[PDB]
């Protein structure tokens, strides 16, 4: 494997604005209609969130500062997972997430991630061009797959736990993030306990066309929000 495609493309990043997005439930306790102020990692409102597009490749190693907010429209299922890790090489085991068509597999091993990892599709035949070798590891998780049907993901690595929050929303807006407030709900809390400082997304490439999609990467920062809870427990509004 390990085919290289990034010849010279070094276009400057395009910044959209994360108007009011990426606000999850930062607890496992149900709350009625009450004003509760939480002090946790959150994506600041109206922050400059980078805009990457499926076309022009755009699979850079993105720093995992304190947690990232991953939003992708991808009206066709082209996004396949993420390869969070510190070095993405030997001597440092890294976290890998992929869902094929009906099941998600999460592996944390000493992978040999290629310089341009991706997943091939043939008519849907899945081929792995992510890693060349994968051995000497302990963690293995499988469940229902995580995935214009906008979907947002927030990953955070705290106290040795890898926490994933997701919320799938159908949108009709043309290109950018929607206007409505949406509350993300956690999927899993994997006790991975590794050091994570960078990550990279995985696409589905045809035989090398890059389809037509885009993903949004914003970084969490420590902030104190005021979550407005509804009667059913849904966070209908929040302020910085």
């Amino acid at each position: 494997q390990c085919v290289n495609l990034t010849t010279r493309t070094q276009l400057p990043p395009a910044y959209t604005n994360s108007f009011t997005r990426g606000v999850y439930y930062p607890d496992k306790v149900f709350r009625s209609s009450v004003l509760h102020s939480t002090q946790d990692l959150f994506l600041p409102f109206f922050s400059n969130v980078t805009w990457f597009h499926a076309k022009r490749f755009d699979n850079p190693v993105l720093p995992f500062n304190d947690g990232v907010y991953f939003a992708s429209t991808e009206k066709s299922n082209i996004i396949r997972g993420w390869i969070f890790g510190t070095t993405l090489d030997s001597k440092t085991q890294s976290l890998l997430i992929v869902n094929n068509a009906t099941n998600v597999v999460i592996k944390v091993c000493e992978f040999q991630f290629c310089n341009d990892p991706f997943l091939g599709v043939y008519y849907m035949e899945s081929e792995f061009r992510v890693y060349s070798s994968a051995n000497n590891c302990t963690f293995e998780y499988v469940s229902q797959p995580f995935l214009k049907n906008l979907r947002e993901f927030v990953f955070k690595n705290i106290d040795g736990y890898f926490k994933i929050y997701s919320k799938h929303t159908p949108i009709n807006l043309v290109r950018d993030l929607p206007q409505g407030f949406s509350a993300l709900e956690p999927l899993v809390d994997l006790p991975i306990g590794i050091n994570i400082t960078r990550f990279q997304t995985l696409l589905a490439l045809h035989r090398w066309t890059a389809g037509a999609a885009a993903y949004y990467v914003g970084y969490l920062q420590p902030r104190t929000f005021l979550l407005k809870y509804n009667e059913n427990g849904t966070i209908t509004d929040a302020v910085d």
